């Protein structure tokens, strides 16, 4: 059987003053706070007894700093329970001593109870006594001031009853390193009125001016600039931070070389690193593309060219060039969240500002689920998460579905958001909305145009420009026209 | 109760030098490393504090390899942690004795702390940390540089904030193990300047320089040229191994031809040996149609001409001619995964550079299974694997599904992707996709059009040439046409 | 601001049922503690002619969820 609940008198027991502690006699006494002593050694022992007044158990102490528990702790136990059944206000504490504190400085007329496993069963000592703690108007945490101690309040909060927690705040460890010589005002001050919370997340719009100051003159307006068609750029006025620019269009490998050209020169250009995640290609193919339209050479379409510039040294030399300010990185391949994650850590770990997800058509990887119809959309909000949460800006390449209606896509046919693929998130979900028509049958078959289909931060939308393929250097470069 | 805190006199305690250790008297005392002895035995006690200063608990052992953990070891234990609060770099080591160490040849001006519980419990007792180690620029994993040890580090770095993880790598099991003597300054190189990483796909750019140099000498450009059109050619640059090319049409024998035709090129004027599994008919009658082919005659198709070539040696001549040469070879049937495997010793065992698999509708031997739709992808994919991971070009064949919409086939009807059979993986999985088209009830009924659907390597994509049907001789004979 | 943002606890199915869940507990907040609860939420994508730039009305068929907000 379990350890028998220790008999006062049995164990030859006192009620003595905590000397060493500024408890006083009379407060041990009403609290159960005795001093016993068995086979030879004095012991403290806490009494901890349930609402009806029984002794359910024992918490006893040797002076070296050990233990023994007797009778039966339960997971709900708390010391002094028993003193008090409903109030105005009740002190809960960490530990027994610091109960016994409070117990005085306001003699012994108030509640306070103790956690009976404290320190790290904050949570769940406390969910098991809703009932007993929402008994009064007020539940004060009176914890430790340290690491663990502010977590225990935390926890405790979470599992407390509605608007009546509140943390005390004391210059000291515990409410007994004040009362042993400083401050006992201190926690005075506390026990009536202290603040109010666990609001972890809530945050009164007064308390954010800085905050907002600070956001004013750093974050810009006219964020990084569409390159190719000014235009795109007097419609969207750019690509914000925490936005998440869309671009689309038809057959459009004009759309990844458009994308593409802009990972050129931001990364280059502007100061910002660009993150590229083209889940179509390997990563060194995409490098290359890099390279090539750097360098305003269709360079992998070449085998002449490759083997020139590994030879004659360009090779090298234009590496550096391009890559050699760390400002490109790019996840390389072969699911949802495993890839998302990777996502985050070029945002967070390799802090780079731009991240480019080339062709978010290609969900990929946990098989046994239905229509991409709705997929899409799960992805896509994660995405904006990740966006709006991070700041980073984060532009997705996004493939068309085709008409069923007359004229293709290759057919120049312009596109809406209804023309949309998905089923909702994405024509909602993104800030901006890039998309590149090509008719390449026709007059100017590399004549592509690019329609604003939406832009949250201007509303300025519709046709923005032209741009002409370059079949020669692989560059979207930028044309007149207009009527 | 737990065990109680050891208090240094009350147990023997000396802050003595580890001489076994080459850890320095003055060292250890920094640390809180002491060297108790309580009831006889002397043992040796590390203090772990808090961030506040506190002794939390201790871990004590005994010469002969055991231990004794004193206090309350949380899950988020950190020996050295109350030292180092901030700063700009903090190597954390997987033991106390380790930490002794970096501390030592830094004349312990810089920060180490080591893991709480090491060994297993890396992810833990790091995560529980985040905060704690966010307050440096820099985190350096200096772990054990075995199996588990390197686990460790990867557990740990997946948990730990940001871009600020970096691996330390030294010559021996340990940062301890090196000081004993060998090289101090091998983990000098590290604490300063060691090496980053711990995102596993993710990669800088800079850092792939060497792959891709390696790449572009590798990898090529104008592999192997489709026969009769140039345009196929100039629009996808060849067929290059590993690739997929994915030669569709409707009724197309045109297509049937048009493969056989490359077969043929490949392997005679080219040196390439070609591998056909020509799942259609036999492996005698495909052998015909190549002789006939070869030597411009309708072979099969023609009573009087077999009997002659038999009779005149010109058979034994014709087919020696053609075939002499070891380069072609033919898979013979009479599974999806059992043809698979055949296809590989081709590639593997006799070594071709091109397999020919005419006639991917046809699946075959494995069934209780639904959808053609799904299992067409299934294959799709086990073949893309063969072709990149062997970097064997592999043409592949494959018919159409029949419009239900105006005009037929025959009728000419261009094909579009969405155009395309299966449900996704061949419109995905191959490279490039040409398409021939014959409207065989017209103008030229036996002018055959050539569409490009597609060429990752190049995506210069379209209508790419015309060639014309020789009743003849039996040909795809190249074309003058356009507008 | 857009209830359409439900947001974080993914194993479960339909929006359309979700919505609905959220929207009580919702409702409860309001009328069990008087606090004023305006909620702002975006329309599905009609289907039929007109779509929402065009003007076109709308109804509470027209209605997004399922019909806790139709109803709450």
């Amino acid at each position: 059987m379990t350890y028998n609940v220790w008999n006062f008198g049995e164990s030859n027991g006192r009620y003595s003053a905590l000397t060493a502690r500024g408890i006083s006699k009379e407060t041990c006494q009403k609290a159960g706070y005795w001093i016993a002593k068995v086979d030879g050694v004095m012991y403290q022992v806490a009494d901890y007894r349930d609402q009806n007044g029984n002794i359910v158990s024992q918490k006893v102490r040797d002076k070296d700093k050990n233990f023994k528990t007797t009778g039966s702790h339960k997971s709900d136990a708390l010391f002094g329970k028993h003193l008090w059944n409903g109030g105005k206000k009740i002190v809960v504490t960490e530990g027994e001593i610091d109960m016994l504190t409070v117990m005085e400085l306001q003699d012994c007329k108030y509640p306070v109870v103790s956690l009976g496993h404290g320190a790290s069963a904050a949570k769940k000592t406390c969910a098991a006594n809703y009932e007993y703690f929402d008994q009064f108007e007020q539940i004060i945490l009176m914890f430790d001031m340290d690491e663990a101690g502010r977590k225990a309040v935390e926890e405790a909060a979470q599992v407390l009853p509605a608007g009546k927690v509140r943390v005390a705040v004391l210059p000291c460890k515990d409410a007994n390193e004040c009362h042993l010589n400083g401050h006992d005002r201190e926690i005075m001050e506390q026990v009536w009125n202290a603040g109010p919370w666990i609001p972890d997340g809530v945050v009164s719009a007064l308390s954010l001016r800085e905050r907002i100051r600070e956001h004013l003159s750093s974050e810009e307006s006219v964020g990084l600039l569409f390159s190719g068609c000014t235009g795109i750029n007097d419609k969207t006025l750019g690509a914000r931070g925490g936005e998440v620019i869309m671009v689309t269009s038809g057959s459009g490998m004009v759309m990844s070389t458009f994308v593409r050209q802009q990972a050129l020169q931001w990364g280059t250009a502007m100061g910002k690193k660009v993150g590229l995640a083209m889940l179509e290609e390997s990563v060194e193919e995409t490098a290359e593309d890099l390279i090539g339209l750097h360098n305003r050479v269709r360079l992998r379409q070449s085998d002449s060219l490759k083997r020139e510039i590994i030879e004659n040294g360009k090779f090298d030399q234009w590496f550096d060039e391009l890559f050699g300010n760390d400002t490109f990185h790019l996840y390389d391949s072969f699911e949802t969240d495993r890839l998302l994650a990777k996502l985050a850590y070029m945002r967070s770990g390799l802090g780079c500002d731009v991240i480019i997800l080339d062709h978010i058509s290609i969900v990929v990887s946990a098989s046994g689920e239905s229509d991409e119809r709705k997929m899409i959309d799960n992805l896509m909000t994660k995405l904006k998460g990740f966006a709006k949460s991070t700041g980073v800006v984060l532009v997705v390449i996004c493939h068309l579905k085709n008409p069923d209606k007359g004229k293709a896509h290759e057919e120049g046919r312009p596109v809406s958001i209804t023309d949309l693929r998905g089923s909702g998130a994405l024509r909602q979900l993104s800030d901006t909305i890039i998309a590149l028509e090509r008719n390449q049958q026709g007059d100017m078959p590399n004549l592509v145009l690019v329609r604003i289909l939406k832009c949250r931060f201007t509303g300025d939308t519709g046709i923005a420009g032209y741009m002409e393929y370059n079949k020669e250097t692989g560059w979207l470069e930028p044309s007149s026209y207009s009527g």
